[PDB]
């Protein structure tokens, strides 16, 4: 069947923070920004490999990160309500109480990816904004 999915985010998490899918499962995934702050703020959800940061050529205690190299939904076809297809360079991108369905087939990408926000130059990140994807094989 269709598996459902939700990933809630607050200021400045993922819940949860871990998420599980095999090979060739059915996803249906809603990202729900349920920012908690006043004014609430808008929140990115992004699904990626090799955390790619700032550098001025001065160290960091904390790097700042500012994307992922390699995108989990490159070519991943998606529908969201009337809407097919592949989406390039995929992002989800959601003010506050803003939310977003969509369903896909998990692609032939086993193994760990990390999900994450770099809105506000990285801070958000910076303060947790992160989770961890782990990509089984089918059984
Ligand atoms: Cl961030
Ligand atoms: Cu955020
Ligand atoms: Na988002």
């Amino acid at each position: 069947g269709v598996h459902h999915y939700t990933i809630d985010e607050f200021n400045y998490y993922y819940k949860p923070d871990r998420m599980t899918w095999h090979v060739g499962e059915k996803v249906e995934l809603t990202i729900d920004n349920r920012s908690q702050s006043a004014p609430p703020i808008a929140h990115q959800f992004s699904i990626g490999r090799t955390l790619v940061s700032r550098d001025n050529g001065f160290p960091k205690s904390q790097a700042i990160a500012v994307g992922w190299k390699d995108n989990f939904f490159d070519g991943v076809p998606i529908t969201s309500g009337g809407q097919t297809g592949p989406v390039p360079a995929f992002s989800v991108s959601l003010n506050g109480g803003q939310k977003y369905t969509f369903s896909f087939v998990v692609p032939n990408k086993p193994g760990k990816w990390e999900y994450g926000c770099f809105l506000q130059t990285g801070q958000h990140f910076m303060n947790g904004m992160h989770g961890i994807l782990d990509i089984l094989p089918a059984q």
